[PDB]
């Protein structure tokens, strides 16, 4: 029961887990380039869990991308924003559980996260 | 008005189709001598989501105040079914003087956001 | 694992779940009253469950209230709000889980349901 | 300017002291040709928490835009370390001719939101 990384998504219009949405996530490099890290679809339950492991999982920058156009033309509802991004520093700082959570809609989205952990 | 010195203004905006929420009913009320809500001032938003003269600097005394909009009554019009009542925002107003209130909400059927700009009038 | 009502409550300022929040809910009286119906405060984890069951949880109107103005206070941060409420109708039309959350910051709060079912 | 007729505007708010966020960079880009994004324009909020003035509809052909804010720099100052290095918002624009957009962001050191307005300019 370790995911120092895990992704939720939710549908604001239909008070729902957003299902099936695409996400990808990069590790900035030394060339300050975006490189592929993990990837996946949202569970039935709107998340994504197992992107990452604790050992591959150290300090830099991460991007998390996610598809938020694919999602909204499937409803047949046209959006405005190309994709949802956020870009953080993971620091071995403290504590090291995070959970990056987006609540979407047509026209706006709000990120959040939650960082926490067991013992340390 | 002037150009934006008003004790109380509300602005409601539509997150489904990036529009300012036009003709939604909102009723505030002022919480009494007695525990219950009295009606303070009611009014609709305008063409650009606003809603401005609901009171004056004199009337705006210190209080428990309660902002109610009718976020249902909107998403019906549209054929939607959403799930709150209302949205409802709550707060002591004028407390350590005088002070102009700007309240936001943001809406979607299942979901709200609401958020307060208070300002020190001219100084 | 059959809750059919759930409150979720995040700390936006610290990126943590909002621990010992006290919430109490109410359902509207024939004489357009509210009555107490179920109270509790959060969980380390930010969570109320067992907040009530199928057979006692029938339709009407219901109203949720969050004190996040005692939340605030405890950290020394003075807040814009009394209380957040969240009032909506529970109707059988079809799903019935419920699951309320509310992002707290000291000037403001948002509100989603994420309303699911296992089978039906 | 006008009254408010800016193809595009740009709005912080700041969730933690309820006021206008002021003096926050934003630096706007445009995909170009081959698949980079090019510099468009740039800017820093005013007092009350606005940009006005980074284009033109002449200069605001359709394409790709990516408006990105230094919400890190604005905690920072005030303290705080927040979670976020910024909040970016991309965009397809004009797409089926001219449009006014209005983005909005209200910030929280490990939370925002951001919300689009768009309106069909004097129809
Ligand atoms: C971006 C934004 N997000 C919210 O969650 C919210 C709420 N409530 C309001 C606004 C806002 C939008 C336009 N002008 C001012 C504030
Ligand atoms: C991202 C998010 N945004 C909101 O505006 C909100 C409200 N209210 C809740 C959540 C959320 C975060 C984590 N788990 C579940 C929901």
């Amino acid at each position: 029961s370790k995911c120092p990384l895990m992704v939720k998504v939710l549908d604001a219009v239909r008070g729902s887990p957003a299902i099936n949405v695409a996400v990808h996530v990069f590790r900035k490099a030394a060339d300050d380039t975006w490189e592929p890290f993990a990837s996946g679809k949202t569970s039935e339950s709107g998340e994504l869990h197992g992107l990452t492991t604790e050992e591959q999982f150290v300090e830099g920058i991460y991007k998390v991308e996610i598809d938020t156009k694919s999602y909204w033309k499937a409803l047949g509802i046209s959006p405005f924003h190309e994709h949802a991004e956020v870009v953080f520093t993971a620091n071995d700082s403290g504590p090291r559980r995070y959970t990056i959570a987006a609540l979407l809609s047509p026209y706006s989205y709000s990120t959040t996260a939650v960082v926490t952990n067991p013992k340390e």
